[PDB]
């Protein structure tokens, strides 16, 4: 019945002051240099900046004072290239626990060819970043969950979600598809009286393409409304009491409006599965996607800093802290 839990799971929405105390305890400027400008470098699976990219992960996370269980899932997959290796990154709190709220990013970059390099900024630096900052800033109130709902925090670090030649539902989301099998077939929790590791998934946020000036979101699926709505009022409300920078209240970042296609995403072996997920991924896509001028200079510090600050109000309402 643990498995349905999910679908009846409550907010415990934070007062004013509380939210006065989350916006001043994070901050863009040491998200800028500490977590987010190591990864601005190549890192396509099983490269150099790959490995790199991944120790600079777990060291900021082991950093922190709440005991994270980091988890490496290093796998084989086929790809147009043959038989590549992949490592999935998986931060975890209380592993025992049976449901686990999940905010997921996709640490690898794509491979390209004038005299610049793609970094992809926004495809996953930022929003990887931005899980990072988060965990060093809500430590404190994480740190609560050591000692004892059964629900706790999950970060996933997705490996290889790009196309290495040309994108195709074979030649995609290596990391993603691997370990949402891997999680259909992972006993949780270790009783395994007939419950898997994704049916552990509350809800699957996964961020994406985060870091331009002006982004609106949709809502994709209706299973997730809600939440998406709670990110309205998070934004409404944050707003209200002045703790968003250069943020206007007609152009917000989350819109009620629905989306009719489909985008492909590491998600989308979750989704397969009835995992309830959350996409916060911008539609239209940013105009630097996919080019080398997805950098850092096109990045926007104070809307990073806004979304920042609703992701992590989010959470400590979810998780009940
Ligand atoms: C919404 O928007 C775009 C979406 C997509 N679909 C949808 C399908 C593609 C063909 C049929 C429908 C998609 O599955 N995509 C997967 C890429 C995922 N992925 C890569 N890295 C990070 C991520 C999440 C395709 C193109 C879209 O538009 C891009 C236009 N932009 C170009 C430059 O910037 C401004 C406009
Ligand atoms: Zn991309």
């Amino acid at each position: 019945a643990w498995p349905e839990e999910k679908n009846y799971h409550q907010p415990a929405i934070l007062n004013s002051s509380a939210l006065r105390q989350i916006a001043e305890g994070t901050s863009i400027s040491e998200m800028w240099q500490n977590d987010l400008q190591p990864l601005l470098i190549e890192r396509y699976p099983g490269s150099p900046g790959s490995y790199a990219a991944r120790q600079h992960i777990m060291q900021r996370i082991q950093r922190l004072q709440a005991d994270w269980v980091l988890e490496i899932d290093t796998f084989l997959s086929q790809t147009p290239y043959g038989y590549r290796s992949f490592s999935n990154i998986i931060s975890t709190l209380n592993p025992t626990a049976k449901r686990h709220l999940v905010l997921a990013c996709h640490y690898d970059s794509k491979y390209f060819s004038n005299n610049r390099v793609f970094v992809g900024a926004t495809d996953s630096a930022v929003p990887c970043a931005m899980m990072l900052e988060l965990a060093r800033a809500l430590d404190k109130k994480l740190l609560s969950l050591k000692t004892v709902p059964d629900l706790s925090l999950q970060l996933i670090f997705f490996d290889g979600e790009e196309a290495f030649l040309h994108w195709s539902p074979q030649d995609s989301l290596y990391g993603s598809r691997h370990l949402a099998a891997k999680m259909a077939s992972t006993p949780h929790p270790p009783g395994a009286r007939g419950t898997s590791q994704l049916h552990g998934m509350d809800l699957l946020v996964l961020l994406d393409l985060i870091g331009a000036p002006n982004p609106t979101f949709p809502n994709f699926f209706p299973n997730s409304a809600r939440w998406f709505e709670r990110l309205q009022a998070i934004e409404h409300e944050l707003h209200e009491l002045g703790l968003l920078k250069d943020h206007s209240l007609e152009g917000r970042y989350f819109q009620n409006y629905s989306y009719g296609g489909v985008i492909q995403d590491d998600h989308i072996p979750f989704l397969r599965r009835g995992v309830p997920v959350l996409h916060l991924i911008p539609s239209p896509f940013p105009e630097v996607w996919h080019t080398m001028d997805d950098n850092e200079e096109n990045l926007d510090e104070s809307t990073i800093d806004n979304l920042n600050k609703i992701l992590q109000v989010f959470v400590l309402e979810y998780l009940h802290l």
